[PDB]
Protein backbone atom coordinates (compact mmCIF):
# COMPACT_ATOMS: atom_id res chain seq x y z
CA UNK A 1 0.00 0.00 0.00
CA UNK A 2 1.72 3.21 -1.07
CA UNK A 3 0.92 5.97 1.67
CA UNK A 4 -0.58 8.68 -0.19
CA UNK A 5 2.07 11.39 1.46
CA UNK A 6 4.06 13.35 -0.60
CA UNK A 7 5.61 16.86 -1.13
CA UNK A 8 3.22 18.49 -2.25
CA UNK A 9 2.94 22.57 -2.83
CA UNK A 10 0.30 25.09 -2.39
CA UNK A 11 -0.45 26.45 -6.11
CA UNK A 12 1.47 29.15 -7.40
CA UNK A 13 -0.38 30.96 -9.69
CA UNK A 14 -1.08 33.67 -6.96
CA UNK A 15 2.20 34.14 -6.57
CA UNK A 16 3.35 33.72 -10.55
CA UNK A 17 1.39 37.69 -10.75
CA UNK A 18 3.75 39.00 -8.58
CA UNK A 19 6.92 38.23 -9.63
CA UNK A 20 8.97 41.10 -11.43
CA UNK A 21 12.05 41.89 -12.46
CA UNK A 22 14.66 44.29 -10.56
CA UNK A 23 17.31 46.07 -11.77
CA UNK A 24 20.29 48.30 -10.23
CA UNK A 25 23.03 49.25 -12.35
CA UNK A 26 24.94 45.91 -13.31
CA UNK A 27 22.91 43.28 -10.92
CA UNK A 28 19.35 41.96 -11.58
CA UNK A 29 17.20 39.44 -9.29
CA UNK A 30 13.66 38.76 -8.47
CA UNK A 31 11.01 40.83 -6.35
CA UNK A 32 7.82 40.85 -5.39
CA UNK A 33 5.34 43.39 -6.56
CA UNK A 34 2.35 43.69 -4.01
CA UNK A 35 0.15 47.02 -4.38
CA UNK A 36 2.63 50.04 -4.70
CA UNK A 37 5.31 48.14 -3.05
CA UNK A 38 8.53 46.08 -4.50
CA UNK A 39 10.28 43.56 -2.33
CA UNK A 40 13.71 42.21 -3.49
CA UNK A 41 17.10 41.52 -1.92
CA UNK A 42 19.31 44.57 -0.92
CA UNK A 43 22.53 42.78 -2.70
CA UNK A 44 21.14 43.88 -5.88
CA UNK A 45 22.32 47.49 -5.05
CA UNK A 46 25.76 45.67 -4.54
CA UNK A 47 28.21 45.94 -7.73
CA UNK A 48 30.11 42.66 -8.01
CA UNK A 49 33.37 44.65 -6.75
CA UNK A 50 32.36 44.46 -2.91
CA UNK A 51 30.46 41.63 -2.76
CA UNK A 52 32.86 40.27 0.63
CA UNK A 53 31.89 43.53 2.38
CA UNK A 54 29.15 45.78 1.04
CA UNK A 55 28.46 49.01 2.72
CA UNK A 56 24.75 48.59 2.47
CA UNK A 57 23.45 51.65 4.57
CA UNK A 58 26.52 53.62 2.27
CA UNK A 59 25.26 52.07 -0.87
CA UNK A 60 21.71 53.06 -0.23
CA UNK A 61 22.24 56.60 0.20
CA UNK A 62 24.49 56.92 -2.91
CA UNK A 63 21.22 55.58 -4.87
CA UNK A 64 17.95 57.29 -6.60
CA UNK A 65 14.77 56.33 -7.39
CA UNK A 66 16.35 56.15 -11.14
CA UNK A 67 18.46 54.16 -10.01
CA UNK A 68 16.22 51.36 -9.73
CA UNK A 69 14.38 49.94 -12.66
CA UNK A 70 11.29 46.84 -12.22
CA UNK A 71 10.00 45.22 -15.32
CA UNK A 72 7.06 43.21 -15.51
CA UNK A 73 6.72 39.82 -17.44
CA UNK A 74 5.46 50.39 -16.87
CA UNK A 75 6.72 50.61 -12.95
CA UNK A 76 8.64 53.74 -12.07
CA UNK A 77 10.47 53.16 -8.73
CA UNK A 78 9.23 56.53 -6.87
CA UNK A 79 10.66 55.65 -3.16
CA UNK A 80 13.24 53.30 -2.09
CA UNK A 81 13.43 51.87 1.62
CA UNK A 82 15.65 49.72 3.06
CA UNK A 83 14.58 46.88 6.11
CA UNK A 84 17.15 44.67 6.95
CA UNK A 85 18.44 42.57 4.39
CA UNK A 86 15.24 44.00 1.84
CA UNK A 87 14.97 46.81 -0.07
CA UNK A 88 11.38 47.87 0.11
CA UNK A 89 10.46 49.67 -3.12
CA UNK A 90 7.89 51.74 -4.30
CA UNK A 91 6.53 51.90 -7.80
CA UNK A 92 3.64 54.13 -9.44
CA UNK A 93 1.44 51.28 -10.68
CA UNK A 94 -0.16 49.25 -8.10
CA UNK A 95 -0.08 45.63 -9.33
CA UNK A 96 -4.12 44.85 -10.55
CA UNK A 97 -3.41 40.99 -9.18
CA UNK A 98 -2.16 41.33 -5.75
CA UNK A 99 -3.31 38.80 -3.68
CA UNK A 100 -4.61 38.57 -0.45
CA UNK A 101 -1.70 38.24 1.65
CA UNK A 102 -0.09 38.78 5.11
CA UNK A 103 3.37 38.22 6.36
CA UNK A 104 5.04 35.62 8.32
CA UNK A 105 8.47 34.11 9.97
CA UNK A 106 7.95 30.26 9.79
CA UNK A 107 9.45 28.34 12.56
CA UNK A 108 11.96 25.54 12.29
CA UNK A 109 9.66 22.03 11.29
CA UNK A 110 6.93 24.28 9.42
CA UNK A 111 6.37 23.98 5.22
CA UNK A 112 6.51 26.12 3.36
CA UNK A 113 6.31 26.38 -0.85
CA UNK A 114 8.80 28.16 -2.71
CA UNK A 115 8.56 29.66 -6.27
CA UNK A 116 11.75 29.56 -7.77
CA UNK A 117 12.44 32.16 -10.52
CA UNK A 118 14.81 33.62 -12.36
CA UNK A 119 14.93 37.45 -14.29
CA UNK A 120 11.55 37.41 -13.44
CA UNK A 121 10.09 34.43 -14.96
CA UNK A 122 8.48 31.61 -12.79
CA UNK A 123 10.20 28.54 -13.52
CA UNK A 124 9.31 26.12 -10.62
CA UNK A 125 7.60 25.50 -7.30
CA UNK A 126 8.66 22.94 -4.67
CA UNK A 127 8.18 22.37 -0.98
CA UNK A 128 10.62 22.83 1.70
CA UNK A 129 10.55 22.62 5.54
CA UNK A 130 12.26 25.11 7.80
CA UNK A 131 15.25 22.81 9.30
CA UNK A 132 16.13 23.49 13.30
CA UNK A 133 19.64 25.29 11.83
CA UNK A 134 16.78 27.23 9.93
CA UNK A 135 18.71 26.53 6.29
CA UNK A 136 16.17 25.50 4.01
CA UNK A 137 17.22 22.70 1.17
CA UNK A 138 15.87 23.21 -2.12
CA UNK A 139 16.80 23.71 -5.40
CA UNK A 140 18.41 27.67 -6.38
CA UNK A 141 21.07 28.48 -9.16
CA UNK A 142 21.96 31.50 -10.00
CA UNK A 143 20.11 34.31 -10.86
CA UNK A 144 17.18 33.18 -8.35
CA UNK A 145 17.55 35.91 -5.66
CA UNK A 146 14.61 37.24 -4.70
CA UNK A 147 12.49 34.31 -4.95
CA UNK A 148 10.20 33.87 -2.43
CA UNK A 149 8.33 30.81 -0.36
CA UNK A 150 4.86 31.45 1.05
CA UNK A 151 1.82 29.42 2.65
CA UNK A 152 -1.54 29.53 1.90
CA UNK A 153 -4.78 29.98 4.18
CA UNK A 154 -8.19 30.03 2.67
CA UNK A 155 -6.98 32.38 -0.70
CA UNK A 156 -4.84 34.54 1.80
CA UNK A 157 -1.09 34.16 0.88
CA UNK A 158 1.06 34.07 3.98
CA UNK A 159 4.57 35.49 2.36
CA UNK A 160 7.29 34.00 4.59
CA UNK A 161 10.17 33.87 2.53
CA UNK A 162 12.81 35.89 0.43
CA UNK A 163 15.79 33.59 -1.30
CA UNK A 164 19.44 35.64 -0.41
CA UNK A 165 22.13 32.61 -0.41
CA UNK A 166 23.30 29.38 -0.79
CA UNK A 167 25.03 27.81 2.39
CA UNK A 168 28.44 25.98 2.73
CA UNK A 169 26.86 22.51 2.68
CA UNK A 170 24.85 23.35 -0.20
CA UNK A 171 21.35 24.60 1.96
CA UNK A 172 19.86 27.94 1.33
CA UNK A 173 18.87 30.74 3.24
CA UNK A 174 16.87 34.08 2.98
CA UNK A 175 14.56 36.76 4.53
CA UNK A 176 11.45 36.96 5.88
CA UNK A 177 9.53 40.19 5.35
CA UNK A 178 10.56 41.72 8.25
CA UNK A 179 13.84 42.20 7.00
CA UNK A 180 15.72 39.54 9.04
CA UNK A 181 17.81 36.48 7.43
CA UNK A 182 16.44 33.43 8.82
CA UNK A 183 19.59 31.64 11.20
CA UNK A 184 20.97 35.23 11.46
CA UNK A 185 23.34 34.43 8.18
CA UNK A 186 24.81 38.16 7.01
CA UNK A 187 23.80 38.97 3.13
CA UNK A 188 27.72 39.09 2.68
CA UNK A 189 29.65 36.80 0.07
CA UNK A 190 31.77 35.56 2.99
CA UNK A 191 32.26 32.10 4.46
CA UNK A 192 29.58 31.48 7.26
CA UNK A 193 29.13 28.22 9.36
CA UNK A 194 25.03 26.72 9.84
CA UNK A 195 24.49 25.07 13.14
CA UNK A 196 23.82 21.20 13.33
CA UNK A 197 20.57 19.99 12.30
CA UNK A 198 18.17 18.41 14.38
CA UNK A 199 14.96 15.68 13.59
CA UNK A 200 12.17 17.78 14.00
CA UNK A 201 10.06 15.99 16.61
CA UNK A 202 6.56 16.86 15.51
CA UNK A 203 7.03 16.09 12.10
CA UNK A 204 8.81 12.83 13.05
CA UNK A 205 5.30 12.02 15.02
CA UNK A 206 2.94 12.82 12.56
CA UNK A 207 4.65 10.48 10.25
CA UNK A 208 4.41 7.60 12.74
CA UNK A 209 0.67 8.75 12.80
CA UNK A 210 0.35 8.88 9.00
CA UNK A 211 1.97 5.11 9.15
CA UNK A 212 -0.91 4.15 11.72
CA UNK A 213 -3.05 5.24 9.63
CA UNK A 214 -1.77 3.13 6.39
CA UNK A 215 -1.98 -0.18 8.49
CA UNK A 216 1.51 0.15 10.11
CA UNK A 217 1.58 -0.26 13.76
CA UNK A 218 3.92 -2.60 14.94
CA UNK A 219 6.06 0.07 16.54
CA UNK A 220 3.34 1.02 19.20
CA UNK A 221 3.56 -0.03 22.29
CA UNK A 222 1.74 0.79 25.52
CA UNK A 223 4.91 2.58 26.91
CA UNK A 224 4.86 6.23 27.40
CA UNK A 225 7.11 8.92 27.37
CA UNK A 226 6.29 12.35 28.73
CA UNK A 227 6.24 15.34 26.84
CA UNK A 228 8.74 16.67 29.38
CA UNK A 229 11.05 13.45 29.50
CA UNK A 230 10.64 13.05 25.85
CA UNK A 231 12.43 16.78 25.44
CA UNK A 232 15.48 16.31 28.21
CA UNK A 233 15.96 12.85 26.23
CA UNK A 234 15.80 15.14 22.97
CA UNK A 235 18.67 17.45 24.12
CA UNK A 236 21.12 14.82 24.10
CA UNK A 237 19.95 13.05 21.12
CA UNK A 238 19.95 15.58 18.29
CA UNK A 239 16.03 15.96 18.37
CA UNK A 240 14.53 19.22 18.73
CA UNK A 241 11.93 19.80 21.58
CA UNK A 242 8.11 18.17 20.85
CA UNK A 243 5.27 20.58 21.31
CA UNK A 244 1.93 19.38 20.54
CA UNK A 245 -0.84 21.10 18.18
CA UNK A 246 -4.63 20.71 17.38
CA UNK A 247 -3.60 19.44 14.48
CA UNK A 248 -1.14 16.38 16.54
CA UNK A 249 -4.34 15.90 18.47
CA UNK A 250 -6.30 15.06 15.65
CA UNK A 251 -4.25 12.85 14.39
CA UNK A 252 -4.33 11.13 18.22
CA UNK A 253 -8.01 11.11 18.05
CA UNK A 254 -8.31 9.19 15.03
CA UNK A 255 -6.07 6.78 15.51
CA UNK A 256 -6.35 5.97 19.27
CA UNK A 257 -2.67 6.23 19.82
CA UNK A 258 -1.45 8.44 22.26
CA UNK A 259 1.32 11.42 21.47
CA UNK A 260 3.30 9.77 24.35
CA UNK A 261 3.47 6.65 22.79
CA UNK A 262 4.73 7.53 19.61
CA UNK A 263 7.45 9.35 21.88
CA UNK A 264 8.49 6.37 23.09
CA UNK A 265 8.39 4.71 20.20
CA UNK A 266 11.37 7.74 18.43
CA UNK A 267 13.52 6.52 21.28
CA UNK A 268 13.42 2.86 20.18
CA UNK A 269 13.65 3.42 16.68
CA UNK A 270 15.65 6.20 17.16
CA UNK A 271 18.70 3.51 17.10
CA UNK A 272 17.48 1.84 14.50
CA UNK A 273 14.42 0.04 12.93
CA UNK A 274 15.91 -3.39 13.31
CA UNK A 275 15.29 -5.10 10.12
CA UNK A 276 11.90 -3.20 9.51
CA UNK A 277 10.31 -1.08 7.55
CA UNK A 278 8.39 2.05 8.07
CA UNK A 279 6.47 3.80 4.69
CA UNK A 280 9.71 2.32 3.32
CA UNK A 281 11.82 3.62 4.90
CA UNK A 282 14.61 2.68 7.52
CA UNK A 283 14.75 6.08 9.11
CA UNK A 284 12.54 8.52 10.78
CA UNK A 285 11.33 11.28 8.34
CA UNK A 286 10.45 14.58 9.19
CA UNK A 287 9.91 16.26 6.00
CA UNK A 288 5.99 15.60 6.86
CA UNK A 289 3.86 17.97 8.96
CA UNK A 290 0.95 16.67 10.87
CA UNK A 291 -1.03 19.69 9.01
CA UNK A 292 0.29 17.43 5.52
CA UNK A 293 -0.93 14.14 7.53
CA UNK A 294 -4.20 15.39 8.01
CA UNK A 295 -5.02 17.20 4.70
CA UNK A 296 -3.18 14.95 2.27
CA UNK A 297 -4.39 11.07 4.35
CA UNK A 298 -7.56 12.25 6.18
CA UNK A 299 -9.08 15.08 3.62
CA UNK A 300 -8.72 17.67 6.76
CA UNK B 1 22.12 17.63 -3.44
CA UNK B 2 20.45 20.22 -5.02
CA UNK B 3 17.65 17.63 -6.62
CA UNK B 4 14.60 17.63 -5.59
CA UNK B 5 10.71 17.28 -6.42
CA UNK B 6 9.98 19.87 -8.72
CA UNK B 7 6.74 20.77 -10.28
CA UNK B 8 5.89 23.44 -13.33
CA UNK B 9 4.17 26.86 -11.83
CA UNK B 10 0.52 25.94 -11.96
CA UNK B 11 -0.85 29.08 -12.84
CA UNK B 12 -1.66 28.75 -16.52
CA UNK B 13 -3.46 25.87 -15.32
CA UNK B 14 -5.29 27.16 -12.57
CA UNK B 15 -6.81 29.41 -14.94
CA UNK B 16 -8.46 26.33 -16.70
CA UNK B 17 -10.01 24.38 -14.34
CA UNK B 18 -13.53 24.51 -13.48
CA UNK B 19 -16.40 21.94 -11.84
CA UNK B 20 -18.08 19.61 -13.93
CA UNK B 21 -21.83 18.32 -12.09
CA UNK B 22 -23.94 15.76 -13.34
CA UNK B 23 -26.83 14.95 -11.24
CA UNK B 24 -25.21 13.88 -7.94
CA UNK B 25 -21.65 13.27 -9.34
CA UNK B 26 -19.10 16.47 -9.76
CA UNK B 27 -15.32 16.34 -10.44
CA UNK B 28 -13.04 18.87 -12.17
CA UNK B 29 -12.87 19.77 -15.67
CA UNK B 30 -10.40 21.30 -18.22
CA UNK B 31 -11.73 24.58 -19.75
CA UNK B 32 -9.01 25.44 -22.73
CA UNK B 33 -11.17 27.52 -25.49
CA UNK B 34 -14.72 26.52 -26.12
CA UNK B 35 -14.18 22.98 -24.91
CA UNK B 36 -14.83 21.32 -21.12
CA UNK B 37 -12.83 17.88 -20.83
CA UNK B 38 -13.53 15.60 -17.75
CA UNK B 39 -13.93 12.17 -16.99
CA UNK B 40 -17.14 10.34 -18.52
CA UNK B 41 -18.04 8.52 -15.15
CA UNK B 42 -19.76 11.89 -14.04
CA UNK B 43 -22.61 10.86 -16.07
CA UNK B 44 -22.56 7.23 -13.99
CA UNK B 45 -25.37 7.23 -10.89
CA UNK B 46 -23.11 5.80 -7.94
CA UNK B 47 -25.44 2.99 -8.02
CA UNK B 48 -24.52 1.64 -11.60
CA UNK B 49 -20.66 2.32 -11.27
CA UNK B 50 -19.36 -1.21 -11.33
CA UNK B 51 -20.21 -1.53 -14.86
CA UNK B 52 -21.93 1.52 -16.78
CA UNK B 53 -23.20 2.01 -19.71
CA UNK B 54 -21.70 4.88 -21.03
CA UNK B 55 -22.88 4.46 -24.65
CA UNK B 56 -26.51 4.61 -23.45
CA UNK B 57 -25.66 7.33 -20.49
CA UNK B 58 -24.56 9.76 -23.18
CA UNK B 59 -27.77 9.43 -25.52
CA UNK B 60 -29.70 10.31 -22.57
CA UNK B 61 -28.15 13.32 -21.54
CA UNK B 62 -28.61 17.07 -23.06
CA UNK B 63 -26.82 19.72 -22.95
CA UNK B 64 -28.64 20.88 -19.81
CA UNK B 65 -28.02 17.69 -18.08
CA UNK B 66 -24.01 19.07 -17.16
CA UNK B 67 -23.19 21.99 -14.91
CA UNK B 68 -19.93 23.94 -15.52
CA UNK B 69 -18.82 26.01 -12.68
CA UNK B 70 -15.71 28.30 -12.40
CA UNK B 71 -13.84 29.10 -9.34
CA UNK B 72 -18.87 32.41 -13.46
CA UNK B 73 -20.99 29.79 -14.56
CA UNK B 74 -20.93 28.42 -18.28
CA UNK B 75 -23.53 27.52 -20.77
CA UNK B 76 -22.93 23.93 -22.22
CA UNK B 77 -24.29 23.69 -25.72
CA UNK B 78 -23.08 20.89 -27.42
CA UNK B 79 -21.53 17.39 -25.39
CA UNK B 80 -19.84 14.32 -27.37
CA UNK B 81 -17.17 11.58 -25.51
CA UNK B 82 -14.28 10.61 -26.82
CA UNK B 83 -13.05 7.23 -24.98
CA UNK B 84 -13.10 7.89 -21.55
CA UNK B 85 -13.41 11.92 -21.37
CA UNK B 86 -16.62 13.83 -22.30
CA UNK B 87 -15.57 16.83 -24.43
CA UNK B 88 -18.53 19.41 -23.69
CA UNK B 89 -18.52 22.51 -25.69
CA UNK B 90 -19.29 26.30 -23.73
CA UNK B 91 -20.29 29.30 -25.39
CA UNK B 92 -17.62 30.97 -23.53
CA UNK B 93 -14.10 30.77 -24.86
CA UNK B 94 -11.58 30.50 -22.15
CA UNK B 95 -9.80 33.92 -22.17
CA UNK B 96 -6.98 32.52 -20.16
CA UNK B 97 -6.24 29.46 -22.14
CA UNK B 98 -2.96 29.16 -22.73
CA UNK B 99 -1.11 27.56 -26.03
CA UNK B 100 -1.37 23.40 -25.43
CA UNK B 101 -0.98 20.35 -27.06
CA UNK B 102 -2.28 16.90 -26.14
CA UNK B 103 0.93 14.10 -25.85
CA UNK B 104 0.61 10.88 -24.51
CA UNK B 105 3.78 10.49 -22.22
CA UNK B 106 5.55 7.50 -21.92
CA UNK B 107 6.92 5.48 -19.21
CA UNK B 108 9.71 7.57 -17.22
CA UNK B 109 8.60 10.75 -18.01
CA UNK B 110 7.55 13.25 -15.19
CA UNK B 111 4.93 15.60 -15.23
CA UNK B 112 3.02 18.27 -13.09
CA UNK B 113 -0.15 17.52 -11.42
CA UNK B 114 -2.66 19.73 -10.45
CA UNK B 115 -4.81 18.15 -7.40
CA UNK B 116 -8.23 19.74 -7.76
CA UNK B 117 -11.57 19.59 -5.61
CA UNK B 118 -14.67 20.86 -6.80
CA UNK B 119 -13.21 22.79 -9.30
CA UNK B 120 -10.53 24.47 -6.70
CA UNK B 121 -6.60 23.50 -7.29
CA UNK B 122 -5.54 22.60 -3.98
CA UNK B 123 -2.18 21.14 -4.66
CA UNK B 124 0.81 20.73 -7.21
CA UNK B 125 2.95 17.45 -7.11
CA UNK B 126 5.03 15.89 -9.76
CA UNK B 127 4.59 12.53 -10.39
CA UNK B 128 6.61 9.98 -12.92
CA UNK B 129 4.68 7.52 -14.99
CA UNK B 130 5.78 4.23 -14.09
CA UNK B 131 6.35 1.19 -16.37
CA UNK B 132 3.30 -0.12 -14.78
CA UNK B 133 1.21 2.60 -16.25
CA UNK B 134 0.67 4.03 -12.86
CA UNK B 135 1.57 6.88 -10.86
CA UNK B 136 1.46 7.60 -6.89
CA UNK B 137 0.83 11.36 -5.64
CA UNK B 138 -1.91 12.22 -3.69
CA UNK B 139 -5.50 12.11 -4.66
CA UNK B 140 -8.45 11.83 -2.55
CA UNK B 141 -12.09 11.61 -3.02
CA UNK B 142 -13.05 14.35 -5.63
CA UNK B 143 -10.10 14.87 -7.29
CA UNK B 144 -10.70 12.93 -10.59
CA UNK B 145 -10.40 15.48 -13.58
CA UNK B 146 -7.28 17.12 -11.98
CA UNK B 147 -4.86 17.26 -14.84
CA UNK B 148 -1.01 16.27 -15.41
CA UNK B 149 0.87 18.53 -17.58
CA UNK B 150 4.38 19.67 -18.65
CA UNK B 151 5.23 23.00 -20.06
CA UNK B 152 7.97 23.39 -22.94
CA UNK B 153 8.56 26.61 -23.76
CA UNK B 154 5.09 28.98 -24.02
CA UNK B 155 3.01 25.71 -24.91
CA UNK B 156 1.86 23.56 -22.20
CA UNK B 157 1.25 19.73 -22.89
CA UNK B 158 -1.84 18.31 -21.19
CA UNK B 159 -1.23 14.53 -21.07
CA UNK B 160 -3.08 13.59 -17.82
CA UNK B 161 -7.03 13.68 -16.37
CA UNK B 162 -7.02 11.99 -13.37
CA UNK B 163 -9.67 8.72 -13.09
CA UNK B 164 -9.19 6.49 -10.36
CA UNK B 165 -6.94 4.57 -7.58
CA UNK B 166 -5.62 1.04 -7.52
CA UNK B 167 -6.23 -1.58 -4.89
CA UNK B 168 -2.24 -0.64 -4.12
CA UNK B 169 -2.84 3.20 -3.29
CA UNK B 170 -1.03 4.12 -7.14
CA UNK B 171 -3.57 6.17 -9.45
CA UNK B 172 -4.39 6.58 -13.18
CA UNK B 173 -5.86 8.39 -15.91
CA UNK B 174 -6.52 8.96 -18.88
CA UNK B 175 -4.57 10.58 -22.15
CA UNK B 176 -6.42 13.37 -23.74
CA UNK B 177 -7.04 11.46 -26.58
CA UNK B 178 -9.46 9.49 -24.48
CA UNK B 179 -7.42 6.83 -24.03
CA UNK B 180 -6.55 5.09 -20.68
CA UNK B 181 -2.92 4.65 -19.02
CA UNK B 182 -2.23 0.91 -19.69
CA UNK B 183 -5.97 0.41 -20.89
CA UNK B 184 -7.21 0.11 -17.33
CA UNK B 185 -11.15 0.49 -17.41
CA UNK B 186 -12.94 3.41 -16.46
CA UNK B 187 -15.13 1.31 -13.64
CA UNK B 188 -14.67 0.67 -10.23
CA UNK B 189 -13.66 -2.86 -10.23
CA UNK B 190 -10.79 -4.30 -8.94
CA UNK B 191 -7.93 -4.75 -11.88
CA UNK B 192 -5.05 -6.54 -12.63
CA UNK B 193 -2.16 -3.81 -12.43
CA UNK B 194 1.42 -5.54 -13.94
CA UNK B 195 4.85 -5.23 -12.28
CA UNK B 196 6.90 -2.03 -11.68
CA UNK B 197 10.48 -1.73 -12.84
CA UNK B 198 13.16 0.59 -12.47
CA UNK B 199 13.20 3.11 -15.22
CA UNK B 200 16.56 2.73 -16.31
CA UNK B 201 17.31 5.85 -18.27
CA UNK B 202 16.38 7.72 -14.90
CA UNK B 203 18.79 5.96 -13.24
CA UNK B 204 21.18 6.60 -15.34
CA UNK B 205 20.49 10.42 -14.81
CA UNK B 206 20.38 10.53 -11.07
CA UNK B 207 23.74 8.56 -11.30
CA UNK B 208 25.19 11.90 -13.26
CA UNK B 209 23.92 14.13 -10.93
CA UNK B 210 25.83 12.18 -8.01
CA UNK B 211 29.22 12.71 -10.95
CA UNK B 212 28.58 16.15 -10.89
CA UNK B 213 28.46 17.32 -7.04
CA UNK B 214 31.08 15.18 -6.37
CA UNK B 215 30.22 11.55 -5.55
CA UNK B 216 31.46 9.19 -8.70
CA UNK B 217 33.12 6.44 -6.09
CA UNK B 218 30.95 3.85 -8.39
CA UNK B 219 32.24 4.62 -12.02
CA UNK B 220 34.94 2.34 -13.33
CA UNK B 221 36.50 2.08 -16.43
CA UNK B 222 34.43 -0.98 -16.98
CA UNK B 223 31.02 -0.55 -19.58
CA UNK B 224 28.12 -2.47 -20.51
CA UNK B 225 26.87 -1.88 -23.82
CA UNK B 226 23.25 -0.32 -24.38
CA UNK B 227 22.30 -3.93 -26.22
CA UNK B 228 24.01 -5.82 -23.66
CA UNK B 229 22.19 -4.01 -20.95
CA UNK B 230 19.00 -4.37 -22.28
CA UNK B 231 19.11 -7.80 -22.50
CA UNK B 232 20.00 -8.05 -18.86
CA UNK B 233 17.08 -5.58 -17.96
CA UNK B 234 14.62 -8.01 -18.71
CA UNK B 235 15.70 -10.63 -16.44
CA UNK B 236 16.42 -8.03 -13.66
CA UNK B 237 13.32 -5.55 -13.94
CA UNK B 238 14.46 -2.58 -15.62
CA UNK B 239 13.06 -1.18 -18.53
CA UNK B 240 15.04 -0.97 -21.87
CA UNK B 241 17.40 2.02 -21.99
CA UNK B 242 16.96 4.55 -24.94
CA UNK B 243 19.78 7.55 -24.64
CA UNK B 244 18.52 11.02 -25.21
CA UNK B 245 20.36 14.46 -26.41
CA UNK B 246 19.46 15.15 -23.16
CA UNK B 247 21.34 12.29 -20.65
CA UNK B 248 24.12 12.88 -23.78
CA UNK B 249 24.45 16.35 -22.01
CA UNK B 250 25.49 14.99 -18.64
CA UNK B 251 27.42 12.69 -20.61
CA UNK B 252 29.66 15.46 -22.26
CA UNK B 253 29.82 17.46 -19.16
CA UNK B 254 31.03 14.92 -16.93
CA UNK B 255 33.00 12.67 -19.17
CA UNK B 256 31.69 9.87 -17.96
CA UNK B 257 29.83 7.40 -20.75
CA UNK B 258 26.51 6.05 -20.38
CA UNK B 259 28.22 2.54 -21.01
CA UNK B 260 30.17 3.12 -17.83
CA UNK B 261 27.04 3.87 -15.56
CA UNK B 262 25.15 0.50 -17.46
CA UNK B 263 27.81 -1.21 -15.77
CA UNK B 264 27.34 0.16 -12.54
CA UNK B 265 23.74 -0.26 -12.39
CA UNK B 266 24.42 -3.91 -12.43
CA UNK B 267 26.53 -4.06 -9.75
CA UNK B 268 24.35 -1.08 -7.56
CA UNK B 269 21.44 -3.64 -7.96
CA UNK B 270 22.74 -5.91 -5.61
CA UNK B 271 23.53 -3.74 -2.85
CA UNK B 272 25.60 -0.73 -2.49
CA UNK B 273 27.05 -2.63 0.61
CA UNK B 274 27.12 0.39 3.51
CA UNK B 275 27.93 3.29 0.80
CA UNK B 276 25.64 5.67 -0.09
CA UNK B 277 24.99 7.56 -3.43
CA UNK B 278 23.25 11.13 -2.58
CA UNK B 279 22.42 10.38 0.50
CA UNK B 280 20.54 7.32 -0.62
CA UNK B 281 21.04 3.63 -0.20
CA UNK B 282 18.48 2.67 -3.09
CA UNK B 283 18.51 3.86 -6.44
CA UNK B 284 16.43 6.49 -7.31
CA UNK B 285 14.56 6.54 -10.50
CA UNK B 286 12.19 9.55 -10.11
CA UNK B 287 14.33 11.97 -11.46
CA UNK B 288 14.68 12.79 -15.36
CA UNK B 289 17.95 13.70 -17.28
CA UNK B 290 15.59 16.80 -18.16
CA UNK B 291 15.32 17.41 -14.30
CA UNK B 292 19.33 16.33 -13.60
CA UNK B 293 19.89 19.31 -16.61
CA UNK B 294 17.92 21.95 -15.43
CA UNK B 295 18.96 21.25 -11.57
CA UNK B 296 22.11 21.21 -11.24
CA UNK B 297 23.20 23.34 -14.60
CA UNK B 298 19.97 25.53 -15.72
CA UNK B 299 19.32 24.11 -19.23
C1 LIG C 1 21.27 35.32 -5.63
O1 LIG C 1 20.62 34.90 -6.79
C2 LIG C 1 22.28 34.16 -5.22
C3 LIG C 1 21.59 32.74 -5.14
C4 LIG C 1 22.66 31.64 -4.88
C5 LIG C 1 23.62 31.37 -6.06
C6 LIG C 1 23.90 29.85 -6.06
N1 LIG C 1 22.78 29.31 -5.18
C7 LIG C 1 22.10 30.29 -4.55
O2 LIG C 1 21.16 30.19 -3.75
N2 LIG C 1 22.87 34.59 -3.97
C8 LIG C 1 24.21 34.71 -3.73
O3 LIG C 1 24.99 34.38 -4.62
C9 LIG C 1 24.85 35.23 -2.35
C10 LIG C 1 25.08 36.71 -2.46
C11 LIG C 1 25.58 37.41 -1.16
C12 LIG C 1 25.52 38.93 -1.27
C13 LIG C 1 24.81 36.94 0.05
N3 LIG C 1 26.08 34.52 -2.01
C14 LIG C 1 26.08 33.15 -2.06
O4 LIG C 1 25.01 32.59 -2.19
O5 LIG C 1 27.22 32.33 -2.04
C15 LIG C 1 28.28 32.51 -1.09
C16 LIG C 1 28.24 31.55 0.10
C17 LIG C 1 29.28 30.43 0.04
C18 LIG C 1 28.92 29.36 1.02
C19 LIG C 1 28.84 29.94 2.47
F1 LIG C 1 28.30 29.05 3.31
F2 LIG C 1 30.06 29.99 2.94
C20 LIG C 1 28.16 31.35 2.62
C21 LIG C 1 28.44 32.26 1.45
C1 LIG D 1 -12.79 10.33 -8.88
O1 LIG D 1 -12.71 11.49 -8.09
C2 LIG D 1 -12.20 9.13 -8.01
C3 LIG D 1 -10.72 9.37 -7.47
C4 LIG D 1 -10.31 8.28 -6.47
C5 LIG D 1 -11.09 8.26 -5.12
C6 LIG D 1 -10.06 7.71 -4.10
N1 LIG D 1 -8.75 8.09 -4.69
C7 LIG D 1 -8.84 8.40 -5.98
O2 LIG D 1 -7.93 8.73 -6.74
N2 LIG D 1 -12.23 7.96 -8.79
C8 LIG D 1 -13.04 6.94 -8.53
O3 LIG D 1 -13.80 7.04 -7.56
C9 LIG D 1 -13.07 5.62 -9.40
C10 LIG D 1 -14.35 5.61 -10.22
C11 LIG D 1 -14.44 4.62 -11.37
C12 LIG D 1 -15.60 4.91 -12.23
C13 LIG D 1 -13.23 4.61 -12.25
N3 LIG D 1 -12.91 4.40 -8.56
C14 LIG D 1 -11.80 4.29 -7.69
O4 LIG D 1 -10.79 4.95 -7.87
O5 LIG D 1 -11.79 3.51 -6.58
C15 LIG D 1 -12.16 2.18 -6.62
C16 LIG D 1 -11.00 1.17 -6.66
C17 LIG D 1 -10.54 0.62 -5.25
C18 LIG D 1 -9.45 -0.47 -5.35
C19 LIG D 1 -9.77 -1.55 -6.49
F1 LIG D 1 -8.73 -2.39 -6.71
F2 LIG D 1 -10.77 -2.37 -6.08
C20 LIG D 1 -10.19 -0.90 -7.82
C21 LIG D 1 -11.37 -0.01 -7.59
Amino acid sequence: HHSGLVKMSHPSGDVEACMVQVTCGSMTLNGLWLDNTVWCPRHVMCPADQLSDPNYDALLISMTNHSFSVQKHNLRVVGHAMQGTLLKLTVDVANPSTPAYTFTTVKPGAAFSVLACYNGRPTGTFTVVMRPNYTIKGSFLCGSCGSVGYTKEGSVINFCYMHQMELANGTHTGSAFDGTMYGAFMDKQVHQVQLTDKYCSVNVVAWLYAAILNGCAWFVKPNRTSVVSFNEWALANQFTEFVGTQSVDMLAVKTGVAIEQLLYAIQQLYTGFQGKQILGSTMLEDEFTPEDVNMQIMGV
